[PDB]
């Protein structure tokens, strides 16, 4: 078994998609930060803390 | 340094198998619906809110 | 769209470097065991619980 993470633009695509994406295949909604793992029937949003700055 | 995602079946397959996976090795138990990330010495498992719909 | 995770050794590399691994990569600094998600302009640490042995 084998997946990967699959990069988004919006919470739109990816509702519209997330019918495709198989079981096990983490979800990122870039724009809005979220990232949610593909489970058995439907997702499974993972939990983060608030974002750390990059510079 | 790189990684990826595995897929299993049960909490029974992923058990007698966490030997190999190396660390930062997301392990994922589609039957269970769990998500764990494969540490130092173990796994940690991460931490997701309750099922989304996906209709 | 899509990505991977990426593996590091201390939270050292890992700071000097966050600025490449484009958004949507998870990022692994193994000897801190924390997994964090690459986002828009800076990373969001993802939740794990306590570790879980191995053996």
């Amino acid at each position: 078994g084998s997946s990967g993470v699959r990069l988004w633009a919006t919470r739109q695509a990816m509702l519209g998609q997330v019918h495709e994406v198989p079981e096990g295949w983490l979800i990122f909604v870039a724009e809005q930060e979220e990232l949610y793992v593909r489970v058995q029937n439907g997702f499974r949003k993972v939990q983060l803390e608030a974002r750390t700055p990059l510079p």
